[PDB]
């Protein structure tokens, strides 16, 4: 099961479509520094 997902530049509706992040503006990689936007956390376990 290889990692499947969309690429940068092409944004998405939610945030996991891209291999990193995809806001309405555009899709972006996960290698960032002071740019906030993706804050996903599990409320519980599996």
């Amino acid at each position: 099961g290889p990692s499947f997902c969309k690429a940068d530049e092409k944004p998405c509706e939610y945030h996991a479509d891209c291999c990193n992040c995809c806001l309405s503006g555009i899709c972006a990689p996960s290698t960032n520094w002071i740019l906030p936007g993706c804050s996903t956390s599990s409320f519980f376990k599996i």
